[PDB]
């Protein structure tokens, strides 16, 4: 497993012919990461979390594989069923639901829903009724514990069908022991269920997994402990997993260049074509930290990166270390698939970068 | 005083479009234009865009004669399509992009800033002969000479460049620059305009004739604890002064936030809530996300109404993402909302739209123009 990265020749060739800035996705590296959690986890249905990047191409090819999606809006479920993705392979995770996305999912024939609080269930009555519902688990947000199993049957109550129970487990705190933690809960709360008269046929395990292999743990193992797991204690029923930043994270590059220097410091500033109001907006909203790789050789010093528009804060990098770039020289930064071009705006004007599908180029083909 | 909604308005507005929705008062940007040519004569208006983009509000200025402060080349084709003509604008991003000087050089813009040599090449290649003026630093309105920004060359270095842009074949026009936001008072342009003298004056003996001064913008807007500024007194301590030290010249201001920020408003509904916690929780169909954005990114806090009456508790006000992030206020004192209520955010004008996004495949609230809602002929009756 290794990140998609683009070598400096191709970034050369590639940015002859397209106008940075732009995205470079591997649809290849999508496959790689799904066939990788089917392989190590094969009890668990992929539910998409498709607001970490809702490319068309990622979701086509994913949809080719059989991936479900998980859905937080109309406009989710409407660029869906626009690629011929049905609403029974949809579940309406947002916890609060819009009106105008219930009215959606009802048009669209979403299967599942899913719920953490009483208010939720009064208006998922009134506009699908009968409709398969899922209790949110903390194990902020989620459901307490000692909640889930009348929250439920208030919601059978109302005509809804109770289908289950998702949790999520965070990346920061993940570990084989929680995911088997919260399978033993969820356990006990399927068969408390079912002596209530709810018969429980659905599990949903969240996302929280990480990437590339250049990183902490051993995931192939982990995923096989999890996956045994499930398979002791969920041998009938459907399991599901939600990953988001896993399918794509690592499986997107942005290329932009240097359109200004500014020289008149100690430490020398480089303008770049794309900034904090458009991909880089991840620093912000994700409190997250790109890979940044310039191609110059020679000596570097500490160097400040900062994005295109009028405004002060539209500053990328401080003090990184950075060789003499001229305007015109291209950078590279990895890392840039998941919750990055989502969040970008056109704030002053500009456009969006747009997403080029890196196996429908010539240098892909020369991969050989 | 600022365009602010009915609850009589709030509701029926409601009813007839989705929300969330944002609403703009086309008289209100007009009064606010006008405000400026009868307290700051003097100065000619480059409308900064970036604030507010909405088409018909673009049009409105333009027809009221205005200029326009341009940052890209989108920027620029919008105002073509609406019939504005290159010699209204001003491309006053100093560091540009190959597109938009493309796009400049096409609709034929006049003007330039910049503030860096490896600017100037860039723009005699792409636009020979054209008008620049040196952006320079200058006190903010905070008191700080502050040399390691994003924007600005030091006083010191403003001629020499302006010299350096002659030698490559462009017109040396003049100068710009610009204090920063929401100025409480007017000691920064005070100053800044006799710093600005001085280089006019340091020039005529090089044998420059600068005949351009942008003072850029600044002009405050009511945010959540209001506004204290006196902004005809505070617009002609100003215009004194531009007539003392500045009889000759044509002297230009950027206004953003001040021209569309009171004349905005948005509607949004409490679509879910949470009662776990000890303050109760509100979600709104608007988020950090959404035109909210301003919290994140221009650091502001709006004034938020809600409407009902018999409680108050410190509760908290949640964006539609349901993340960590997407918090909007804590702490705030509010009636009992329930869900289907509706909730005003007003001074929603700048810098609020424009940074939003479609995260979660959400819509862009659309900007309804209230000249155009049955509303608006109930208020003139």
């Amino acid at each position: 497993m290794k990140n998609f990265r683009l070598s400096e020749k191709e970034v050369k060739t590639l940015a002859k012919r397209i106008p940075t800035p732009f995205l470079v996705a591997s649809l290849d590296k999508v496959e790689e990461n799904y066939q990788f959690m089917r392989r190590h986890l094969p009890r668990a249905g992929v539910f998409y979390a498709m607001k970490a990047n809702p490319t068309p191409e990622i979701l086509s090819l994913l949809a080719g594989l059989g991936s479900h999606f998980d859905v937080a809006s109309a406009g989710e479920m409407e660029i869906l069923h626009e690629l011929g993705v049905d609403g029974s392979q949809m579940i309406y995770a947002n916890p609060v639901k819009d009106a105008r996305g219930l009215k959606a999912a009802a048009d669209y024939n979403v299967r599942r829903f899913t719920f953490d609080d009483p208010s939720e269930i009064d208006k998922m009555a009134k506009a699908v009724p009968g409709a398969d519902v899922l209790v949110r688990i903390a194990v902020k947000f989620g459901a307490p514990v000692e909640e889930a199993l009348d929250l439920l049957k208030a919601a059978q109550d109302a005509g809804l069908h109770a289908m289950g129970i998702c949790f999520h487990v965070g990346s920061q705190s993940l570990s084989t022991a929680a995911y088997e933690e919260a399978l033993l809960v969820a356990r006990r709360l399927f068969d408390e269920a079912e002596e209530m008269g709810m018969h429980l046929t659905d599990l949903d395990i969240g996302g929280g997994f990480p990437v590339a292999k250049g990183l902490n743990v051993d995931l192939a193992a982990m995923m096989e402990a999890i996956n045994k797991q499930i398979d002791r204690l969920f041998p009938d029923t459907a399991v599901w997993t939600e990953p988001g930043r896993y399918m794509c994270g690592t499986a997107v590059n942005l290329v932009t260049s240097v359109i200004g220097t500014k020289t008149r410091g100690e430490q020398p500033w480089y303008i770049l074509d794309e900034g904090i109001y458009g991909c880089f907006s991840g620093i912000m909203y994700d409190h997250w930290t790109y890979p940044l790789h310039c191609f110059g050789k020679g000596n570097k010093k500490p160097s400040t990166f900062g994005g295109p528009s009028c405004d002060g804060i539209d500053v990328l990098y401080r003090d990184f270390m950075a060789p003499e770039l001229k305007i015109g020289d291209k950078v590279l930064v990895t890392e840039m698939g998941s919750y990055t071009s989502v969040s970008a705006t056109r704030f002053n004007g500009f456009y969006l970068a747009p997403t080029i599908i890196f196996e429908d180029q010539p240098e892909y083909a020369a991969r050989l």
